[PDB]
């Protein structure tokens, strides 16, 4: 109990770290109390990411009600000042689910942490805007007392140059927007308003960004389905006209810029909806062809695509030239999200489907495959017996073929002779995962259970 536990927290430190750390987990869930503590102490003096997992895997799951918390903090504080790479992430992710257990400590052990966060507001700032996140994230009531400091800190502390905090920041703006909203938006205007008249250039576009998702849902409503597979509205004119401008003025001057761009411009199209729709895409028809911009192009064509629906038909055959020349040569994750956006235009995807049934079998063009069959039922039985056929290719005759299962259960189809290829697999497979996925396909795809040709086959794999 004393040299185990220990050797797996040391092996822990040096997939298998996360393993560990879930079996001590489960080990002191059935339960040696000052070990633990020496442990932790041994391995957070040391080395810290298995540390922060040891200490974060124990809340939760032990009890620890008061005595743990104050041992816990000084471990959260010492870390969070001074901090390194990612596993700082985890020592914050740490020290927020520590906030979260609902103690009574829990307001005077984080309102010591959010005032010492506007102290900080570069290894520093950053941590405190990770920090400031992960409060706002776990403890919602303690981290409204102070809002009126924060705003005014985060404001300059976003201003300096570096690129690496102003992603927490804008994370952690977006937080208290959405902590503000759930229950100050004009100040944040002109703060961004003051900033813009390159340094000021994806800041004051991240901050605009926020303003523009909080006050229209509908835009970033369509971005969180496609993931998956007042103060606004006043001043909308002149920021579009200044987005517009520092679009078409940086086209080519300073990557985060461009990509920052093409993240708004969709939120604008959306919010709003024929000059600025043709310079968004004269921009996005350049950004698609650049390296390291396709990506957010391709999903920002889609947005605008689902927005602007009668604009975006004249521009059928610009695009739909660019997806084929791309499908025919195999970065192909983006392109069935985003082929699968512009149909929500019926008749010109069956010829689309020929190269995205040949660019091969993959989850995001399957879940592509699977909303574009669900909203547009018009032609299901092409793109069914392509699949059946893509998918008896595959398991005819190496990794992704638990995939091709998942999709071999996933929707219906038009299945006697697959149930007797698969009823074989796990029996000549040695792998477990192989054998697993199978059995979970085979017997979901034996549900059309008085004529005895079928009776035999289900005899058969049952």
């Amino acid at each position: 109990s004393n040299v185990s536990v220990l050797q797996q927290f040391a092996s822990g430190l040096k997939r298998a770290k996360a393993a560990k750390e879930l079996q001590h987990y489960v080990t002191m869930e059935l339960r040696s109390t000052r070990f633990y503590d020496q442990l932790n102490h041994h391995i957070f003096e040391l080395e810290r990411k298995g540390g922060i997992l040891a200490i974060a895997s124990l809340i939760g799951v032990e009890g620890g009600n008061a005595t743990r918390i104050g041992r816990f903090a000084n471990y959260l504080r010492n870390l969070l000042p001074s901090n390194d790479p990612v596993v700082m992430e985890m020592a914050s992710k740490a020290i927020g689910r520590l906030a979260m257990a609902g103690d009574t400590f829990t307001a005077e052990y984080v309102e010591f942490e959010v005032k010492r966060a506007l102290e900080w507001l570069e290894g520093r700032r950053h941590a405190a805007v990770l920090v400031l996140r992960e409060l706002a994230i776990s403890v919602p009531t303690f981290f409204f007392q102070q809002v009126q400091p924060f705003f005014d800190n985060i404001f300059v502390a976003v201003w300096d140059p570096k690129q690496a905090i102003r992603e927490g920041a804008v994370a952690a703006l977006r937080a208290c927007l959405i902590l503000t909203t759930q229950r100050w938006y004009r100040h944040t205007f002109e703060e961004a308003e003051k900033g813009f008249d390159d340094d000021r250039i994806h800041g004051a576009l991240l901050i605009l960004n926020e303003l523009v998702r909080i006050s229209s849902m509908e835009g970033e409503r369509l971005r969180e389905e496609m993931e998956e597979i007042l103060v606004e509205s006043r001043c909308c004119r002149d920021l579009m006209e200044e987005k517009f401008d520092q679009v078409c003025q940086w086209v080519l001057k300073c990557s985060l810029i461009q990509m920052t761009i093409l993240n708004l411009l969709p939120r604008l199209a959306a919010f709003r909806p024929t000059q600025y729709l043709q310079d968004t895409m004269n921009h996005v028809l350049s950004c698609v062809k650049k390296e390291k911009e396709r990506t957010a192009a391709f999903q920002a064509l889609g947005l605008l695509s689902v927005a602007v629906r009668s604009e975006f038909k004249v521009y059928l055959p610009r695009v739909l030239d660019i997806i084929r020349a791309a499908l025919p040569p195999k970065v192909d994750a983006t392109v069935f999200t985003c082929i699968s956006m512009l149909a929500r235009i019926q008749q010109d995807i069956k010829e689309l489907l020929e190269p995205m049934l040949a660019v091969g079998l993959s989850p995001a063009l399957t879940a592509v495959l699977y909303d574009l069959s669900r909203q547009i039922p018009q032609l299901k039985k092409d793109i069914q017996d392509g699949l059946l056929k893509m998918l008896s290719l595959v398991l005819m005759h190496d990794g992704s073929i638990t995939l091709a299962l998942r999709t071999l259960g996933s929707f219906e189809f038009e299945l006697t002779q697959f149930v007797r290829h698969c009823a074989d697999h796990f029996l000549n497979s040695e792998h477990k995962e192989i054998r697993m996925e199978a059995a979970r396909t085979c017997s979901r795809l034996l549900t059309p259970s008085v004529s005895q040709t079928a009776v035999q086959v289900v005899a058969d794999v049952l």
